[PDB]
């Protein structure tokens, strides 16, 4: 309802295909479907992971303050509170 868009891991994991490039960057779900080409860094790097923990890759690069605010402009919602209370630890990677 209501609030933000609390999406579950599995749901977000569907959103990586053809044309719904979601990513989760620090507990927050961003649709970047219309940002792919705009991204001063490119579509592919975005589309590589998609529907999942692009936090790792995002923070590897670190990203500027600008990008952080610009994330908010693309914010659709958050990780479902269920998993949020228990971010039992990702199997990892890359
Ligand atoms: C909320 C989503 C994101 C936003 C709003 C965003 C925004 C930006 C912005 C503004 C820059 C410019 C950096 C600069 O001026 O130095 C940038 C660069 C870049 N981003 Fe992102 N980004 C996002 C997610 C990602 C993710 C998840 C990846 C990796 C999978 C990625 C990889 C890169 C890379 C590699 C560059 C720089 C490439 C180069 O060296 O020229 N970004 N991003």
């Amino acid at each position: 309802d209501k609030d933000v868009k609390y999406y579950t891991l599995e749901e977000i994991q569907k959103h990586k295909d053809s044309k719904s490039t979601w990513v989760i960057l620090h507990h927050k779900v961003y649709d970047l479907t219309k940002f792919l080409e705009e991204h001063p860094g490119g579509e592919e790097v975005l589309r590589e992971q998609a529907g999942g923990d692009a936090t790792e890759n995002f923070e590897d690069v670190g990203h500027s303050t600008d990008a952080r605010e610009l994330s908010k402009t693309y914010i659709i919602g958050e990780l479902h509170p269920d998993d949020r209370s228990k971010i039992a630890k990702p199997s990892e990677t890359l």
